[PDB]
């Protein structure tokens, strides 16, 4: 009796269950679907898999992806013309040294999120939300906040480094370069001045953090927030009247593009049902048909260009999944732990008018090639 096992999400069981049983019918294997949490998915597989009793398929995060692969536990995915209709972010994601090593179904990115009572319609360019948030701050005096967002936290300035060019490892057709660290170029530069500008015309705060921006947004008391799909419901279950779309562009032509976490369908290399796993996961799980009815059961930003066509009927999805599209996937290597606080101190360190621009990001540049050697 040859089978596949899956470890999935809750919320992809039933589907998976019906796929593997037109799989059965097709090509004569079993598959077994289980529900794993996200954590022990990845802990058990690294402890099970090189025992030959990891799943034959996995869920799981793009971040995992460098040290999988190294390791050599998750397969190589071969070509296939069908993936075409996928965001080449989502599939950037799954990649590591040139190779592709898993199927995406969801991506989670930062946009502009804004109060349709305070901004009926969103700015397009960062000087038209600059503008705004002014008459904002001086009109409704202090009490409502015109734009925040997390000022001294890497990942929500992002957007702005890498908008303008800058690069925590640079991409090339082999995979990252880890030795080529683009956190204080021109663009880089360029980006985080755009923030220190923000800091320096009164539009943010040296103190703003997640929690204010998200609680200000919540009590209606901000115009304007750039946060992810995470914190809707509750400004939805609190009776805001929100609006998603991208973040504005920096400048005409030049987009923000956020960081983008991605989560996706991954092949045990051990497995000795390898092949058919391949086939399952290429010609059932990608699928046009099969990653719908996964966003009908838990409706992430979709993986497939293809998908959010059938889905734009909501507005939310089509402004995060576009910002989505313009960014840029967290590094999935294990060199990447090291950037975040370095990144943050940085940051810390501009907007408190302690260290230049240029002088932070050198330093934090600095400090980064010494923590990866």
């Amino acid at each position: 009796q040859p089978k596949l096992t899956i470890w999935c999400s809750e919320k992809q069981v039933d589907i998976l269950q019906k796929l593997g049983e037109e799989f059965k019918a097709k090509y004569g294997v079993e598959v077994e679907v289980q529900y794993v949490n996200f954590q022990d998915i990845k802990s058990k597989f690294l402890t099970a898999a090189p025992e030959g009793q990891g799943a034959d398929i996995i869920v799981g995060a793009h971040d995992w992806v460098g040290e999988l692969a190294v390791n050599g536990l998750i397969e190589p995915i071969p070509n296939f013309s069908d993936l075409k209709n996928f965001y080449e972010t989502a599939l950037n994601a799954f990649s590591y040294g040139g190779k592709l090593y898993g199927i995406p179904y969801a991506m989670e990115a930062i946009a502009l999120i804004y109060n349709k009572d305070y901004v009926p319609e969103p700015p397009k360019t960062m000087d038209e939300l600059i503008e705004i948030a002014k008459q904002i701050d001086e009109e409704f005096g202090g009490e409502v906040r015109g734009f925040i967002t997390s000022a001294a936290e890497f990942y929500y300035i992002a957007p702005f480094i890498f908008g303008y060019g800058g690069y925590v490892f640079k991409q090339t057709e082999k995979g990252l370069d880890v030795n080529d660290i683009g956190l204080a170029n021109e663009g880089a530069i360029k980006g985080v001045k755009l923030l220190k500008r923000l800091v320096d015309e009164g539009i943010l705060d040296p103190s703003d953090n997640y929690q204010i921006m998200d609680s200000m947004f919540r009590e209606g008391q901000a115009a304007m927030i750039i946060n992810g799909p995470w914190a809707i419901k509750a400004y939805k279950d609190a009776g805001i009247d929100y609006g998603v779309a991208p973040i504005p562009d920096l400048e005409p032509g030049v987009p923000a593009r956020p960081f983008v976490g991605v989560q996706g369908f991954m092949v045990n290399a051990k497995s000795p049902n390898k092949l058919l796993a391949i086939e399952f996961l290429t010609s059932f799980i990608a699928k046009k048909e099969t990653m719908y009815r996964i966003y009908l059961g838990d409706p992430r930003l979709p993986s497939r260009k293809d998908v959010l066509e059938l889905v734009k009927d909501n507005p939310d999805v089509v402004g995060f999944t576009l910002s989505a599209a313009n960014g840029i996937p967290m590094p999935n290597v294990p060199q990447m732990a090291a950037v975040w606080a370095a990144m943050n101190d940085a940051l810390n360190l501009v907007v408190n008018g302690k260290a230049t621009v240029e002088e932070a990001l050198k330093n934090a540049v600095e400090r980064i090639k010494a923590q990866i050697q």
